[PDB]
C-alpha cells in the first residue's frame, strides 16, 4: 500500500455512506467524504488539512496527544463515545473508532457514527 | 472498482476497527475482516463465500433479495442480524453501493 493505494483508498471512501475521514501520522485531515462534511459541518475542500484534533473537545484533545504513541504504541480503538466540536460551537456527541494503517506513511481512519 | 483495486480495498478493510463486509451483487460475501466475524460469531475464514442473507432475519426486508435492483443502499439504520451461532443481534447497518462493471456492496455494523 503506497501513493496509488492511497487514491484507491480515497476513492473507495467517497462511495461509503459512513462518515469518515483519513488522517496522516502528524493528525491532519488527508481525505474525506461527503458524510464527514455534514457531520463535520464544513466542506471537503477545507477539510482537508486540518488538524482533525480541531473537532475535539478539549478533554479528549488531550487523549489524542500523538497518533503514533498511545495515551508508546500507535492508536487504535473501536467505536466509542466521543463528543465533536463544530467551528460553528455546535457540539455532536457520536461513536468515534480509529484504525491504523502501518507503512512509511501511516494512516489513521477515523469513522463516527452520530448519535 | 476494477479487481485491480479489490485487492487494495480488501487489504484496507481487514486493518479497520469496525465491522464490515464487502459483498457482491449477487449477495455473496466477497471480504470481510475480523471485526465482522466476531460480531457474526462466524470464523473469519468461512465467512468469505456465504449469502450474506444467511446473517439477516428470516422475514427480512425484500429489497435485500436483489442489491442490483436504483440498487439497495442507505446510512445506518436499525437493523436485527442472526449470528451464525443463532443468537440475534441488534445492529445499526449501513450498506453503500460501488459501481463497476462487476458491482460491489459494503455493509458497515455497528453493534449498539
Amino acid at each position: 500500500m503506497e501513493h496509488s493505494s492511497l487514491e484507491t483508498i480515497e476513492l473507495f471512501i467517497q462511495h461509503l455512506t459512513e462518515a469518515m475521514i483519513l488522517v496522516n501520522a502528524n493528525g491532519f485531515i488527508r481525505s474525506c467524504n461527503q458524510r464527514s462534511a455534514e457531520l463535520l459541518d464544513c466542506p471537503q475542500v477545507s477539510l482537508k488539512g486540518q488538524d482533525w484534533r480541531n473537532f475535539l473537545t478539549e478533554h479528549h484533545q488531550a487523549r489524542y496527544d500523538n497518533l503514533l504513541s498511545h495515551d508508546g504504541q500507535p492508536v487504535q480503538h473501536p467505536a466509542q463515545e466521543t463528543t465533536l466540536i463544530c467551528a460553528s460551537g455546535k457540539a455532536k456527541d457520536v461513536e468515534l473508532s480509529i484504525s491504523y494503517i502501518p507503512g512509511h506513511e501511516p494512516m489513521f481512519v477515523m469513522v463516527m457514527h452520530d448519535l
